[PDB]
């Protein structure tokens, strides 16, 4: 992705989301849109963004339902124009395969979320994350999401998926993660509040990229 | 809930969803709406259903994000008129507490999903489900979701949460679960495809209710 930086656009009203994305567009080319924005303004916001900014859109829906429902959610998400969707691995392989089947039918991609970045991820997810990552490899998943807040876990994830897999990582900035350290293992970093709540989002994005370039 | 039966309305077309829900309204009073319908027709469908059918609406979003994001999703969901939202427990206690805080602020309810009903739930979720249920009790959760497809697990879940907690259960019909057996432990059963893909949804709902009444 451009500058290895993905904007997590979690503002909830269209005017603010459009203003901030437009202000930082010169520094990125991939925007992650999730339920805060889609449930507030509608799924049409995906195609509007894609067209307006000519960026790739990753739908952060972190799908975690039964196979049949996950299928329907993936189909609606790609029909809406998303280039990829993030899917939880903890519900198991059949739930993940349902998403991979729809992505294969629609020419899109699935990102598998393995371990989450917040504190509560240590309770149940962390203990299963290595096995969720290995399930991903066994299913042929090539795109993964791991935590910037725990670089030792991000390193172990990278170890399991290999160097050819693509790995993006949230938790940089607000949650405590560091851009440079995270980029030792991930291919791109996801950044939301550090940029979109900043007084000058473009300056915040530029400052992050400056540290990245130095790597 | 009326007749201990909740309709899972996962059709993706507004006209079909309104037709089927209207046909079975005399047998239920609680409709569960999830992302298949909301992402296809918009969040306004929740208020439309609530008004048109005068039914309670449970949002099956099975939220599984970090705390801050789960807060935003819950806020948007209750602003849309939902009476309750289903939240995954696997991401940990802070993620669940964020949802409980918004429900407290808005006068609504959270249902905690403990073990899922599909085959893949056996890989990672089942091993953590008893603890996820005990975490719910510790957080003061009073509404839970457990699997019709594994009544021995539903019994263990009921054992942990006590008789005062409200327990609803999906996987009846299409997934293989039985109404009567599931109602030995759950307070209400969720039914989707067995009713909404039936040639006569009202007759399908009626036949289920006749088996329930006889318990």
């Amino acid at each position: 992705v451009m500058n290895r930086l993905i904007l997590a656009m979690d503002l909830m009203n269209r005017d603010d989301a459009l203003r901030v994305t437009g202000e930082v567009r010169e520094y990125i080319d991939t925007v992650k849109i999730g339920y805060p924005l889609v449930l507030s303004e509608g799924m049409d916001i995906i195609a509007e963004f894609r067209k307006r900014f000519g960026c790739r859109i990753i739908a952060d829906f972190k799908v975690a339902n039964i196979p049949e429902t996950n299928e329907k959610i993936c189909r609606a998400t790609f029909k809406a124009g998303a280039d990829a969707i993030i899917v939880h691995g903890f519900p198991g392989a059949d739930s993940v395969r349902a998403c991979l089947n729809v992505a294969e039918e629609m020419g899109r991609e699935v990102f598998l979320l393995t371990e989450m970045s917040h504190p509560g991820a240590e309770m149940f997810i962390q203990g299963a994350a290595d096995e969720i990552a290995r399930m991903g490899v066994d299913l042929g998943v090539k795109n993964y999401v791991g935590p910037s807040t725990r670089p030792e876990r991000l390193s172990r994830l990278r170890e399991i998926i290999g160097q050819d897999s693509f790995l993006i990582s949230p938790g940089v900035g607000a949650q405590g993660g560091d851009p440079g350290e995270t980029l030792r293992f991930a291919d791109a970093i996801i950044v939301g509040r550090s940029i979109y709540l900043a007084d000058n989002p473009a300056a915040a994005a530029a400052g992050i990229i400056e540290s990245i370039k130095d790597l």
